[PDB]
């Protein structure tokens, strides 16, 4: 059977499958329903991983990491997993075409999901001025002015994030009230640099071929329209690991979750299954980096070598 | 004063200054004794850095961090930290030379040191055949022979390692006796792959201009020398993390760390001082990667930048 499989091509899933290649596991095998790369390769442009001197898209940036990840015996599997299950001391892993494959051990590397809208202009715009990455995107705007939606946490937050790199933040949420933290409410509510828009609505997120231009917005309770010039919007309207293959036929999960779902590691990204790890934006506390990410891979690699090595 | 202090420019310390920076910390300061870069500019061949394709020296690989790094704002103090200290709700940076800095947050980026032997052609094959870094070099040998030199848990568990990548493993030590944990010396003395030549000393490291060829080694009970043909040679005589930073004047420790001297941090990089973080070799379980560091790196500074927005 298959020493490791690694459920998930992104930069946790590509990292692993080098590592534990590299490492001496001989029978390696990344399953991913599409081609390997993750949520980056919806992006325009790419900065921030250490070490890549050069700016460019996110499909760009993972296409060196294709050759580089498999060039020490990885095996793909490209197919879309449903449940990953133990039995006895190995792991039983079925495909949604009704295949079957067993492995030894496991690393689930299946990411996460930011909530989307719907909003006219989106899809087109994703990745060219819409953004749920305020780390990642926010300097590109360094004194422009941009516009975050959403009423909770992440998004009172990441403005007030916005707001000490951006000239200005308009904050566009549908209620006067918000779900976050009454503390963080007052500090975003007492920053000059963050005007409040509510209670609006975003109708279209406008643009060209470059990007995002402009937001026509409206206010729910009087029905006035605005046009919102900016270059950035970024989106924070909820999130979703993709926590779907731990759902066993029972409805119990696999192995131990946080209340969001993601997977409980510790800092040998072991989950409380033996043989069962897990890397990236899956896991408690993720910082949702690419090079996080890939760093999360490493070690749960380097933690499969140690148990395979005593299994 | 100086917003964030990273003390150290390995890849944890340039990709927490990268991080800090592109997250709008305005005055972030790298202190770094020597050329940034860290440990890694020691090797002739790195190749497992996910994302960088090429396969270019240590050195080479870290050039462009220079550039990137410091592209938005970062700079860099070449100097020697002798003390991190609290003062108030601040922190104080001492030089060896005297010189003092004061810094809002601290993260510490030290790394660590692999004890050398000094043996002759030590320090004229550290990294051209020479290495204390088994998953960064272990697989240039793959079936091919290696020595590995210690005899402690670190030294015997390496050699299990390696032991399954290459075709043989000479496991050399000074005495028959070894101060491993006992199943660990067990599972070595019953690895058909590992032959343990006791009581050896190494007394020459020989080579040319493609890296080490071969070992002059003496039998210490008997003092037969002979050559021991191997192209890779791996010490393992032990290691210590550069934690004397946090040494007070009182000879207290600044922060907490684990029966090792390691930092404890938790998975925000976090220590259990207000305002001091710790990424990298320094702190609990590192797995001692670039990747790894440079996540660490990425992760404090996220980390920085929320506790300034507070403070
Ligand atoms: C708009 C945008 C811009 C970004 N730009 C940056 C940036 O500039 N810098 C940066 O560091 N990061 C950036 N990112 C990436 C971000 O950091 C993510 O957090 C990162 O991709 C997470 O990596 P991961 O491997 O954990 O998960 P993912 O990237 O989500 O990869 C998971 C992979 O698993 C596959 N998968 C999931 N379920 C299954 C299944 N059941 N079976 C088979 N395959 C499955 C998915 O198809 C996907 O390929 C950006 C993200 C977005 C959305
Ligand atoms: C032989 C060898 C080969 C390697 N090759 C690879 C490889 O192929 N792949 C890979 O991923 N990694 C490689 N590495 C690097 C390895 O992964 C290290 O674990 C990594 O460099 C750790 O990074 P760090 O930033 O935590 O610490 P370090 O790299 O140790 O950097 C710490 C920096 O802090 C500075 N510093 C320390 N104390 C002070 C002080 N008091 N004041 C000022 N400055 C200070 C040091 O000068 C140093 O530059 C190799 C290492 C070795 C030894
Ligand atoms: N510091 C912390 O402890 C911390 C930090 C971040 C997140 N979290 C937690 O993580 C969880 C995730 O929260 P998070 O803010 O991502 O989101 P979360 O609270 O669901 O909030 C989503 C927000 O987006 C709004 N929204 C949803 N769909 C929308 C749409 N289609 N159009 C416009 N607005 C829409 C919601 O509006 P309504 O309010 O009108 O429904 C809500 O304000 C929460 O439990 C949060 O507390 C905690
Ligand atoms: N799984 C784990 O928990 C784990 C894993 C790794 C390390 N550790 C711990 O980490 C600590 C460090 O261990 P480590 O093995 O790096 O080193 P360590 O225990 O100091 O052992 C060093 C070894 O190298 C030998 N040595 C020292 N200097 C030498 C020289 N100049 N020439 C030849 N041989 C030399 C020593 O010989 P002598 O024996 O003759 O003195 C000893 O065998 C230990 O506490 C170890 O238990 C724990």
């Amino acid at each position: 059977m298959i020493d490791c499989a690694i459920i998930g091509g992104g930069p946790a899933g590509l990292s692993a499958g080098l590592y534990a290649t590299r490492g001496g596991v001989k029978n390696a095998v990344l399953f991913e329903k599409g081609m390997p790369g993750g949520q980056i390769t919806g992006s325009s442009e790419i900065e921030n991983y250490p070490g890549v001197k050069e700016v460019v898209s996110g499909l760009d940036f993972m296409q060196p990491w294709q050759e580089q990840c498999f060039r020490f015996g990885l095996k793909h599997e490209m197919t879309a997993v449903q449940r990953v299950s133990k039995k006895d001391s190995h792991f039983v892993i079925l495909a949604e075409d009704g295949k079957t494959f067993e492995a030894k051990s496991v690393i689930i590397a299946t990411g996460g999901s930011p909530k989307r809208t719907g909003i006219k202009g989106e899809s087109e715009y994703w990745g060219k001025g819409v953004s749920t990455c305020a780390t990642c995107d926010g300097f590109f705007y360094k004194n422009k002015e941009v516009a975050v939606l959403g009423g909770g946490d992440t998004a009172v937050e990441e403005a007030i994030y916005l707001a000490n790199i951006c000239k200005k933040v308009y904050l566009i949420h549908r209620r006067d009230g918000f779900r976050c933290a009454p503390i963080t409410l007052e500090h975003a509510k007492n920053n000059d640099k963050i005007e409040f828009l509510t209670p609006y609505v975003v109708e279209e997120i406008k643009g060209d071929a470059s990007g995002v231009s402009s937001l026509s917005i409206k206010n729910t309770a009087t029905n006035e329209k605005r046009e919102l010039v900016v270059p950035g919007f970024f989106i924070f309207v909820g999130y979703d690991v993709n926590n779907a293959v731990l759902k066993q036929e029972d409805n119990s999960m696999l192995c131990k979750c946080d209340e969001y779902g993601s997977i409980v590691v510790d800092f040998s990204m072991k989950t409380n299954v033996q043989g069962l790890f897990a890397a990236g934006d899956i896991r408690i506390f993720a910082p949702k980096q690419v090079v996080c990410a890939a760093s999360d891979g490493a070690t749960a690699a380097l933690s499969v070598i140690s148990y395979l090595e005593h299994h």
